[PDB]
Parts: structure tokens; sequence; C-alpha cells
């Protein structure tokens, strides 16, 4: 019997819950319990990019939870006035809440959908919530995303800050169950790397196990770093960071003598796994400049596949209102990024090239060699 | 100042139309356009897949709306106890709510997160719905997600039913915002492959063109028309189709002489553009059966990609609970899927390949050969 008794509405979390894929991806990988933590993490990153946070620590416990401690402004405590609770209460019981749907609180943020830290509650069989804020250190309890009681002040404090540490479900997440140090660890070098003067620690207490990473040079040192057990085949790497019509690009990159590409995308410090405009729009630029300059310079037929090979790049944009295609922001979908990244990278990638000859004479010569390759490879197959 | 008023709680479809890009996807390229139409689509094939729906028409209208009726069940209309106004109505403006979050009303879906039709109600400038149920005719209309009036009955009828109609809103969707008649078709000849028994019409009143889907044969006929411009090149397709431990898996597959991998993965008729554990189970069984069937027959070094080649495969699952990453569902995220797919396909092409020994020595004439090309391939680039 099919009628109105058969439409059900899920309150509060239980949507998490029943339907974990949409909130945090594979359950069964590793990946959605990594993702966790990153959810926790761009929290505090987020409070970095707002100005307010110069530290975080990242803890591996040995009994498999993680907490991330942040030294920003901390998860607003006092009565919310319509939901008439804690405020820290409704962000950890409410999707689509919080305090990133304008830019009065972040201006830019990676947060965008006030959903995350809920998920994260949401999937976890414990939850701890520890903030200092106005003088007073707060503390709040979850089971399962449920509150074991109104949040309380439990003292008092010089210092502002958020605390989570949670314990996931194992009802949700199966498989891969505990904690890899080195994942952790792979996204907070490249969130040093990408916010330069914030400290970010990592340790593992089952271990000893730990870890400081405050790089310097930001982007720029970024792409020495990925291309370290590579061969760099030219010396200077291109740079940018410009800020025009609100939105923020940041490019840096150099070739290498390999093969591969290896093109890293962020937008407001998320990764985007799967590319999207911003990616869209780096590679429209550099197949344009590349063959205005081979053209211009009477080196012109290499394709944009051709200038790819070998190349390591990170395209870093800062934008007010992006939209992901999903909750893990694997993919930008933002056609304004595209047209300000293609815009940037055909201006100052065209001013690198006539700035350093030599290097443009070596990325020409990587370029047609590709070319020259990729023909080969062709011939090679139909002839067999 | 960042405090309790900075938090902010979104209501009701607000959280839609605020972040279009997590619901619907890109709103600048196309995609999400169409998405809403095969967002209504989708809930019409599920009353197909429950047993209750035979024929579905789509209608693009010459005021760039689109229509899709079908005569299925009727969304219920009786008012929902706990809500307080009719199910249909509840359906329309809360998110994470419907009939598919057990098996009681349908069996297999690809509906899962109660989100779908109020996604396109939220992101519509307007909205009708005509639902012909229990021996009456229901209407109600919306604007921007808000219903003018209560549902009301105008009528009797001996038929049950479900029509929407929707006019995109120009608010959300920009560049391309009129419905390109081929994106539909090509949706709707798949889901008729998919669907045998359905009746699927296409009709647009802007030109009067219009197509009538209901393909016999199912997902080998399918094969057969994917295969059409190309050239097979052995005349057996594999297929099966079993339903072990609660999963349906149906596949069918043949290769041709060109050089393309193309394999179509669905769960519960939705595509998923983006693979997933389906595909990573097939092709893992793949690998594992043609390996095992060289070896034994002496014909043994080819690996996954060479036996991919030329492929043109379809995999259909039908799972009671699917995890996607995505309201899209471009990705399928279930591991147990994975494993459903590749004990089947190890089982069953294994027989194939003994029950058809002129396709098995084509098949491996043609793996071989990939493998041949390339290696000549990689010799030819590195002796560039
Ligand atoms: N470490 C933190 N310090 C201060 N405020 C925080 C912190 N973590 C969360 N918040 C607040 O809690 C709100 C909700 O966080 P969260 O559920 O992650 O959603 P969001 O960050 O707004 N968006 P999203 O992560 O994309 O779903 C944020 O918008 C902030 O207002
Ligand atoms: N054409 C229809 N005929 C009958 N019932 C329908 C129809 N369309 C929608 N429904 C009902 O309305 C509910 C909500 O539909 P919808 O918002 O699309 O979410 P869902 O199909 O349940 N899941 P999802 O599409 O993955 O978000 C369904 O679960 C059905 O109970
Ligand atoms: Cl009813
Ligand atoms: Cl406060
Ligand atoms: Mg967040
Ligand atoms: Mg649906
Ligand atoms: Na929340
Ligand atoms: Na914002
Ligand atoms: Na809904
Ligand atoms: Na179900």
């Amino acid at each position: 019997s099919y009628d109105s008794s058969s439409i059900k509405v899920l309150k509060g979390l239980d949507a998490v819950r029943k339907r974990p894929g949409m909130y945090i991806g594979d359950t069964d990988d590793g990946t959605g319990l990594h993702h966790m933590v990153f959810e926790v993490v761009d929290n505090a990153i987020d409070e970095a990019l707002a100005g307010h946070c110069k530290e975080i620590i990242v803890t591996i416990h040995a009994d498999n939870s993680v907490s991330v401690q942040d030294d920003g402004r901390g998860i607003p405590t006092g009565i919310h006035p319509e939901e008439g609770v804690s405020a820290a209460e409704v962000i950890m019981t409410v999707l689509h809440a919080g305090g990133k749907f304008d830019d009065n609180s972040y201006k830019v943020s990676g947060g965008l959908h006030g959903v995350g830290v809920s998920v994260v509650n949401a999937l976890s069989q414990k939850l701890e919530l520890v903030i200092q804020r106005e003088g007073k250190i707060h503390r709040q309890i979850y089971e399962h995303g449920v509150p074991q009681a109104p949040l309380a002040v439990t003292g008092e404090t010089e210092k502002t800050g958020t605390m989570v540490r949670f314990w996931p479900s194992l009802e949700t997440f199966t498989n891969v169950t505990e904690f890899e140090y080195e994942i952790l660890a792979k996204r907070l070098r490249e969130l040093s790397f990408l916010n330069s003067g914030v400290s970010i620690r990592l340790r593992d207490k089952r271990d000893g196990k730990e870890d400081h990473f405050h790089y310097e040079g930001g982007i720029k040192a970024f792409v020495e770093y990925l291309n370290k057990n590579k061969t760099p085949i030219h010396p200077n790497i291109f740079y940018f960071s410009t800020e025009k019509d609100g939105i923020g690009v940041e490019v840096a990159l150099q070739w290498n003598d390999g093969f591969q590409e290896n093109i890293y995308c962020f937008t407001n410090n998320i990764p985007q796994r799967d590319g999207g405009t911003h990616l869209a729009g780096f590679r429209a630029a550099m197949t344009r400049t590349l063959n205005a300059y081979m053209d211009k310079e009477g080196y012109s037929s290499a394709t944009g596949d051709d200038a790819r090979e070998g190349l390591i790049a990170v395209v870093s944009v800062k934008v007010p209102d992006p939209k992901f295609s999903s909750q893990t922001k694997d993919k930008l979908v933002s056609s304004e990024v595209k047209s300000a990244v293609e815009q940037q990278m055909n201006e100052l990638l065209a001013e690198y090239l006539l700035e350093n000859p030599t290097d443009a004479k070596i990325v020409v010569g990587k370029i047609i060699d590709a070319a020259r390759a990729r023909e080969a490879a062709r011939r090679a197959r139909e002839m067999t």
C-alpha cells in the first residue's frame, strides 16, 4: 500500500546516517574516514584565512580518535535566539547552519554548505567539543550526534580556540577503520604551503611520531617540493598572485624531464581531486599562450597535451561563493573562475616567456619533443 | 563581530537556492539544467521498476518548460499525519523526505536521498503538479518552491499517474538556458533499453519532433546499438543477468576493431558517468578471467588496459541501498557491489569463453594485438 503513511521525513542528523555516501563519500576504503578529519581541519583553516588562527594541532590518539585544536575565535557559544540552544549545538545538530552564508564572519572560506562538522558529529560514536571564548572554557559531549548535556562553562582562560575530538562510528565505517598518519600528513603539508605563517602540527600518540609544518615560500616552494624527486628542466619557476574582480588567482609551475602532468588545483584551500573550471581555465590559457609565443618566435602541430607532459603546477583560487558538485568538494563547478584563471594566466605567462628567454627556449624544446614522441607512438601503433 | 547572531540556519528549500552546486551540479554549462528533467524522469522510472508504470511521456514545451507524465501510482495526496499538509507538498518542500528510505513502496529504486523533486521545485520559477489517484485529479502550483494553494481536487478520473511541469529559474541557471532535444533523447533511449516493456515518448512542441522508444532485447540490444557505427570483431555478444545475495547484476559486452573503451555503468538505472565500484569489479573480473583463459589455453604480458581496447560493455546493477558520492549520482561508492559484479563476471565470462571458442580465439588475438601495439608505442617514444 503506497500512501501518505509511506512518506517519511528524516529529521536532525538521521539523513546523514541513513545516506552517508552523499555527505562523507566512501565509508569502506578509508577516504571517507579521513575526510572526517579534513572537515574539522578545513574549519580551522577558515579561521586562519580570516586572520584569526596561527596554530593548528592535529592529534591521532591511541584509542583511534582524532583531535583538532585551533587558536581561532572559537565556535560561538551564546544561545541562538531562534533555535533556543547554544549556537555551537545548532551547528553540531542541524544541517545547513553556520557563519559562511555571507562574508561578514569569513571574507573567504573553504566552508560553504553549513554541513561539515554536523556530518562528523552524526557519524561519530562520540564527539568532544571544547571551546575557548569570552574568558571561558565550554565543553559538550555528543554520542551518535546526540548532546548529552547543554554546552556548559567549565572554567576560565585567556585563550580563544576550538578543539574537536571524535571517535568514528563503526556502524558507518568499515574495512579501513584506523587513521593513517601519512594521509593526514600529505594534506597538512599542502595546507602549510598554502597558508604561510600558520603553524600546523601533527602528532601520533600511538607511536610518538610528530611533524611540524611551517613552510615558507608558499606555492612556489610547493612546486620545488613536488619537483624534488624529479628533474626540473629550467631554473625559473613561473609564479604570480593577483586579485581581480573579487577573485584571487595564484599560480606556480615548472616543467621537469618526465612525462606526467600533475596539476594541483585548490579553491579556498580545498583540493579538487576531480578538477573543475579552474583546471579548465588553466589548460586553456597555457595552450593559447604557448601557441602564441611559438607562432611569434617562429617555432611553429603541438596540442594542449604536449604542453602538459612534464608539467607540475599548482593553481590556487580564492572565491567569495564558489560552487562544488558535492560535500566532498572534489570538483569546482563555477564558470566565472574559468574566466578569471584563463585571463590572468594569459597575461602573466606571456610576460614570463618574454622576461625569461632561456626558460622559454627550453620549454619550447620540450613541447616540440613531446609532439615528436606522440607522433612516433601513433605511427608505431598504426604499423603493428 | 563573530557570535551567536552570525550563525544562520537555512530553512525549507533556501539551502538549495543558496548552494545549487551540491544539489543540481553545474548551473552554467547545461548539465544541471537537463538534470532537472532527469530527476523527474528517474522518479517515473522508479514506478516502472516497482511494476506500476508502463508509459512515460516527456514533453519540451514551446515556452521552454518541460513536463513528465507517467502512469504510475501517483504521488500520495492524503494529509501527512506529522507534517499536517498533503504528502505531495511535504515531498515538494522538505529535503530528505520520501518513500524510498525502506523497501516497502519500491523494492529497488534509483531514488534514495529524498531530495530530487524538491530540488527541481526550489530551482524552478514555476512548477505545476498534477496527480491522478483514488479516482481524483489533484493539482498544485508552486513559484520558486512556494505553494500557491494547498493541493486541491479538480475532478475525477479512472487513471493513476503523476505529471510534473517546471519552468527553470534564470536566477539560478545561466548560459545554457534552453533544453536540447538530443540530450534528453540519449538518456531516454538508454532508459528504454534498460526498461523493456516501458513505452517512453519524447515530444518537442517547438518544432514537432517526436520519438517513441520501446526497444526490445534489453542491454544486449543496447550493445548492438552502441557497436552500430563500429565494427564488431566477433559475432556473439556476452550477456547474463543474475540475482545473488540480494544484488542484481546484468552485463553485456562485445569487442570491436577500434581502440576505445566504452563501459556504461548503471545502478538502479542511473548512469555513473564517473564510474565506481561496479566498474572496478567489472575490470577486475575481466582481467582475471581473460588471463586465466590465456594461461590455460597456452596463449600466455597483456594487462587490464589491452583487454579494454575495442571494448563496449554495459554493466547494470540492482541494489537495495546503494551509496553515491553526490545527489547527481555520478559515482557509485558501494564496496559490496564490487564483489558481486566481480564474482558473477568471473563465473559467467569463463563459461562464455569455453562455450564460444571462435569468439574466444578472436578476443585473445585482439588482446595480443593491443599489447603488441602498446609495446611498439612505448619503444617509439623512448627512441625519439
Ligand atoms: N574551528 C572553528 N572555529 C570557529 N568557528 C567554527 C569552527 N568550526 C566551525 N565553525 C563554525 O561552524 C559553522 C558550521 O561549520 P560546518 O558544519 O563545517 O559548515 P561550514 O564550515 O559553514 N560549511 P561546510 O564545511 O562546507 O559544510 C561554520 O560556518 C562556522 O561558523
Ligand atoms: N512520479 C512519481 N510517482 C510516484 N511517487 C513519486 C513520484 N515522484 C516522486 N514520488 C515520491 O516522492 C518521493 C520523493 O521523491 P524525490 O524528492 O525525488 O526523492 P527520492 O526519489 O525519494 N530520492 P532522490 O531522487 O535520490 O533524491 C519519492 O520517494 C516517492 O515516494
Ligand atoms: Cl494518500
Ligand atoms: Cl556568542
Ligand atoms: Mg566546514
Ligand atoms: Mg527521486
Ligand atoms: Na551543521
Ligand atoms: Na561565505
Ligand atoms: Na523533498
Ligand atoms: Na529504498
